């Protein structure tokens, strides 16, 4: 009946049983840090290929790391970003939102509806990862899609919701879903202790590649900052020719729940970029972009960046932005205090810093110390190269991005 009993049915299959599925479960980077408190240890206190080896030792035939998906993410969103600047440079609106939590695409269909156009087309990493295993995939290992089974875990109670919406399925088939069931990090906690499985005993086991070869998760090393830091960095390095560092946002005087930066941006010399610049000098007005010029002609523009968390925090700064008093070109939305991390689907805990924990241990020291970039993944180059064709074009965009419903679904 349940989302969780559904999945646990499909699991229930012997492997060799005729009607078995090939049953798949991508991960969120927040359950995996946040899973060890389910046995009351401290947030990263089991390794990711514990938790892989837990998963595997359920039935799963295949184990993915959602920030496969969340590389599609950032190479779409990072594209969509710098169409729609080259777009208004030469004279899909800025300033432009993000679009993966689903607590802030509900606000905004039902309450804000006018907003909808300033809204990134792109799908979330889980419905990108998804819609990918069910396409992709199943081709490769010669699986029809009816026959595949995906089930994520995710730090969210609002991410079934995001999986439901009607036209997220394969080929016109409301009833085969991209993405069937989502189960929370407590609810996984849960069905381990109820097994009797231990992650902190467990042996590591491995990730599989959504690529259906190669070993690993198909994600390099490093860290990224997130889907919408690394989509601008994505924008700014193509834009300038020059490495974005990892940012640091800051608090915002007189607003709850808001940080933001400005990055500023002066176009690769001899690019199309540095042309537009020179040779061409709604609800929310945009008032023509942040631009700087220096006494030689060296011009540029200077990106508004916020970050909301919190849909209340988030309804104060559009009522502002509205207002013409808080200016941005590109504003992330969350809807909970902490973002994922503290997510409706984690486990709760006495300490009020326990948010802090999660995030410090969300990737380790050596990892936080690399940068890596998703147009680099080879298994993502390769997914475009032989399947996809380009970032936002046809392919990508049907299975890929998305559309919102004014007055919601
Ligand atoms: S911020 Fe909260 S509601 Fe939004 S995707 Fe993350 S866990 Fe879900
Ligand atoms: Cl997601
Ligand atoms: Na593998």
């Amino acid at each position: 009946l349940s989302h969780v009993q559904q999945a646990l049915a499909e699991l229930a299959k012997p492997k060799d049983d005729p009607t078995r599925k090939h049953v798949c479960v991508q991960v969120a980077p927040a359950v995996r840090v946040a899973i060890a408190e389910t046995l009351g240890l401290a947030p990263g206190a089991t390794t990711p290929k514990q938790l892989a080896e837990g998963l595997r030792r359920l039935g799963f035939d295949e184990v993915f790391d959602t920030l496969f998906g969340a590389d599609l993410t950032i190479m779409e969103q990072g594209s969509e970003l710098l169409h729609r600047l080259t777009e208004h440079l030469e004279a899909e609106p800025l300033p432009m939102f993000t679009s993966c939590c689903p607590g802030w695409i509900a606000m905004l269909e039902k309450s804000y509806p006018d907003l909808i156009p300033y809204v990134s087309s792109c799908k979330s990493p889980q419905m990108m990862l998804a819609a990918m295993v069910k396409s992709y995939l199943a081709e490769k290992k010669g699986i029809a899609p009816k026959d595949m089974v995906m089930v994520s875990i995710m730090p969210c109670t609002r991410k079934q919701s995001e999986a439901d919406r009607d036209w997220f399925c394969v080929d016109a088939d409301p009833t085969l879903r991209q993405l069937d069931h989502v189960i929370t990090t407590v609810e996984l906690g849960n069905i381990f202790k109820e097994r009797g499985i231990n992650l902190a005993e467990l042996p590591e086991g491995e990730w599989d590649n959504p690529m259906g070869v190669g070993s690993g998760a198909g994600v390099l090393f490093g860290t990224t900052g997130g889907v919408m830091e690394a989509a601008l960095r994505t924008a700014y390095e193509l834009f300038t020719g020059t490495p974005l560092p990892r940012l640091s946002l800051s608090e915002v005087r007189g607003m709850d729940g808001i940080k933001e930066t400005n990055i500023t941006m002066v176009p690769a010399p001899g690019s199309k970029f540095e042309e537009l610049l020179k040779h061409r000098a709604g609800p929310l007005a945009w008032d023509g972009g942040a631009g700087f010029t220096s006494e030689d002609g060296r011009g540029g523009i200077t990106l508004r960046v916020a970050v909301a968390n919190g849909l209340g925090n988030a309804k104060k700064l559009i009522t502002k932005m509205q207002a013409g008093e808080a200016k941005y070109d590109f504003v992330e939305i969350m809807a909970c205090p902490a973002g994922c991390v503290g997510g409706g689907g984690q486990p709760r805990s006495t300490d009020k810093a326990i948010t802090q924990k999660r995030q410090a241990a969300l990737y380790n020291l050596d990892e936080k110390s690399t940068l890596r970039r998703s147009h680099e993944n080879p298994s993502i180059r390769e997914l475009y190269d032989t399947y996809l064709g380009e970032p936002l074009g046809h392919k990508a965009h049907e299975l890929l991005h998305t559309h919102y419903v004014a007055g919601g679904v």
